[PDB]
Order: structure tokens, then C-alpha cells, then sequence
């Protein structure tokens, strides 16, 4: 009970004709929940959800002063049109701006970077690779239940990293909120490498709990990057977490 | 620098309302009202008074975090969402007033006098004592203050701790999505006439922030809704929020 495998949500997956694990963990009771214990322990390429460490990372050393320092556009036009702008932390996160954060991990450099992700446990903490790309085609693997780990520390001000670099990577990371929860998230697509899967890892913060989740499947195609989080919610919506 | 246009009383007439609604675009430095008189009138703040109070108690360590526990006194009070446990996300969300009636007999009436002054915040005559002022009429401010209040909160200007500033920003998150962030602040005043409703906070989009301070005659609780329905009929108009 420590632990419970629900296989019912494959049905929000097979409706799709897709496969993945959604993992839940009940901050209040100390109970996990998966699809696929099996996968829920499997690691993978982090890809865009490797922003938030970066982030923290990227604060605590004074790489980025605040969540306002504008990170100017390097003038090369790239595929994703959101990308070729002026971005700040908060819409560097929001639009997973790879540039900017491939500058950040040049500048924390491969030695702080090796040392804060073994610091923050983080998955199997291997940067081997470029020191700008690791995460997306280098050594780097976590599990879902790694990722609930590190997320876990993350809410709670628990990382060694300052408060403040903690708090300020929370609130680069709000995607949704309204009078029923509250959602901390980050997506991410990872393609380089196979097998190419889409992430969704964050928390649901409650009234008078949190449920943090950690959900991959696997995306051969970009045509359902959005089944990211509908199934995320049809499972949340299953076990009466959101209405 | 602050424009008057009287085409936003339409949003008001239209629910046989009266008001006021001020918003500043934070890039460009100017500000828009329908009534400049009455954006410049103070009103008892109400549950408004909750961001100062919240920001004081957080400096002072009266509240340690947003996780402490305030538990229930058992006393059943006629808003249900009052009669439980709260932290600071809950104390905010549903204007628990005996939660900060609390955290001002802690904090004092020299610390609270001091912080508020140094906020600039309201009337620097201040009667009442420390749990009752803010709600019985000892304190009262305008839209336009409120704004200005609110500024210096947005950029951690105020005389608190950046920590303390950043933790009452995340405890006023009131909607997001991906269009835009409402850090904001509801209140209702009915001790003293004209019993009003208030919306104060802000829009942050991509790449501005819109504060926003609206105050309307509130008569009854039928018309609580309208605080927030018509600040974004006008944000919407002002094509701020689709
Ligand atoms: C992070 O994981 C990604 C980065 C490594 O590229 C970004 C990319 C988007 S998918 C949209 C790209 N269009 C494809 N045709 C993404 C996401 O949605 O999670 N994260
Ligand atoms: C903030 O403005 C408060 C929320 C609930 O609207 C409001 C509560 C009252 S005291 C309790 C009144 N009793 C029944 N609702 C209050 C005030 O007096 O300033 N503010």
C-alpha cells in the first residue's frame, strides 16, 4: 500500500492508441500510485524537463540574477517561432527556449553542473556528453519516480540550492491555476535519441494537499505532444485529485 | 499620465453598478480610469488589507511560511470556508479574517503602525487598536494607492524582505493559464457605507504586467461576482486578456 499499481488507467492511454505510466504520489498519506510500476522506474532522456534543475542551477551560481535578466535572442532563426525573441526565465521555461539554457549549462560548465546534479540526486547524474546537449542526447537518464523524488525536495526548499533560487524556479514553473487547484509543471519531448517519448512532471497543490505526478508515453510523432496532459487529467479526473 | 475614459462606466451601467476600474500598463507608465475622482477617493480596504498584513507578519516571523498550520478556534463563523485548519495560501484564498486578527495582535500596533508607513499604505492617522482598525474604519485607501502599493510589491521595493514579498506574491495567485497570471486580492466591506466590493492586482502577460484596482457599490452579497466580471470585461475590451 506503499506503492499501488492501478492498470485501469491504461484505458486513458489505449483510447489513444498510445503507452506511457502516469505515477502520483499523495504528499498527506505517503502513497504512490502508478499504471506500470515497471515503467514508472524506467529512465529516460529528461529533455525540456531538465529546465527546471538548469534553472535552479543557473540561479543559485548568479548565472541568472533574477526572473526578469532578459537573455537576448543570438539573431538564428530556429523551427519554433517563440524562440526567436527576448526571453526572460519565466518565458524561457514557459516556451522551452533550448538557447538559453544551452548557454546556461556553458556558463555553470560541465565540473558545478556534474557536482549540483549528484547534490540534487538527480536520476542516474551523468552529464557525459556536451556540456549544452547532455540532456538532450548525452549520458543523463531519470526514472518518473525519480523525477517525483527530486520534486518532492523541490517543494518542500529541500534541494541545496538557496530558497530563493527554489522559490523563483516554482513560479517560472506555474502553468495553470484557478479556484480548484493549482498546477507546477514542465513538459518535454524528447527526440534526439529513441526511444522518443513526451514528459509531463510537476505537482497539483490542494487546498490542504499536493499531488506531485510524473508522467511519460511513448511520441513517435509531434501530432500528440497534447495527450501529455489530457491523459494526465483523465487520470487526476479518475481518482477525484481535480473536478 | 493617468487618462479618463468614461466609455468603461458602460461596463458598470450595464449591471446598474457604479465603480471605479484603474489600470497602469506597467511599459508604457501611464494609467486608465473611468473616474478619476472616485479612483482618487480611499475606501475601507477590507480583505485588501490582507496583502500588507500578510507581508508584515511573514517580515516579522509571526508566520514562519506558507505551510504553517493557523488551527480553527472551533468557533463556527457564517462563511463555512473559514471553519477549518488554514495556512497562509488558504488564509488569503478565502479572506479568513480571525487568521489576521491573529497575526495582528502578534505583530502589534508600534510594528504595524511602522510597516504601514513605511508602505505608504493609507491614511497616516490611524484610531482603532491592532486586530480591528482595518476593519471598523481606523484605514482607508484609494484605487490609485492601491496601485502604487501593489508596484512596489511587483518589483520587492517595499521595506520587507525580498522572501516575505515573494511569498505574498505567490499567496495572491488567483488564475493562470497560458495567456496570462492574475496575482490579485477580493474584498467586501459592509460596516460602514457605501458597502463596496474590491478586485486590486495585476495581469502579468509575456512581456508586460497590467495593475489593476477596482472598487464598485455593493449593496448586496448577490453582486459579489461582478468585482471580478467586469475587470475583465475591461481587460478584454483593452484586448489585455482575450
Ligand atoms: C523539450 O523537451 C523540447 C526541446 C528539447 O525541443 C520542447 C519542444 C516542444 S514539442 C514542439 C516541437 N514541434 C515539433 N514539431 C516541447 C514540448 O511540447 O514538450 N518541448
Ligand atoms: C474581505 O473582504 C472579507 C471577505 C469574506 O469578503 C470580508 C469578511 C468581513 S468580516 C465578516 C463579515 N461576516 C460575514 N461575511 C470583512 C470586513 O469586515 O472587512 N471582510
Amino acid at each position: 500500500k506503499e506503492w499501488q499499481e492501478n492498470k485501469s488507467w491504461n484505458a486513458h492511454f489505449t483510447e489513444h492508441k498510445s503507452q506511457g505510466v502516469v505515477v502520483l504520489w499523495n504528499e498527506n498519506k505517503q502513497q504512490g500510485f502508478t499504471n506500470n510500476l515497471k515503467r514508472a522506474n524506467q529512465a529516460f532522456l529528461p529533455a525540456s524537463t531538465f529546465k527546471i534543475p538548469n534553472s535552479l542551477i543557473a540561479l543559485d551560481l548568479g548565472v541568472v540574477k533574477d526572473e526578469h535578466q532578459v537573455f537576448k535572442w543570438d539573431g538564428q532563426t530556429r523551427d519554433i517561432a517563440t524562440w526567436n525573441r527576448d526571453h526572460n526565465l519565466i518565458t524561457a521555461m514557459k516556451y522551452s527556449v533550448v538557447p538559453v539554457y544551452q548557454e546556461f549549462a556553458r556558463q555553470i560548465g560541465e565540473a558545478r553542473m556534474s557536482k549540483m546534479l549528484h547534490a540534487f540526486d538527480y536520476g542516474n547524474e551523468d552529464i557525459s556528453g556536451n556540456v549544452d546537449s547532455f540532456w538532450l542526447d548525452g549520458g543523463i537518464r531519470i526514472s518518473a519516480t525519480e523525477q517525483i523524488s527530486f520534486l518532492r525536495k523541490l517543494y518542500h526548499n529541500k534541494l541545496h540550492v538557496s530558497e530563493r533560487s527554489q522559490r523563483i524556479v516554482k513560479q517560472a514553473m506555474l502553468t495553470e491555476a484557478n479556484g480548484d487547484y493549482i498546477i507546477r509543471a514542465k513538459t518535454g519531448y524528447s527526440t534526439r535519441i529513441e526511444p522518443k517519448i513526451g514528459w509531463w512532471v510537476g505537482w497539483v497543490e490542494l487546498d490542504d494537499n499536493v499531488w506531485f505526478f510524473a508522467m511519460n508515453m511513448d511520441m513517435p510523432t509531434s501530432d500528440g505532444l497534447g495527450l501529455r496532459q489530457a491523459i494526465t487529467k483523465e487520470v487526476l479526473k479518475q481518482e477525484k485529485i481535480i473536478p
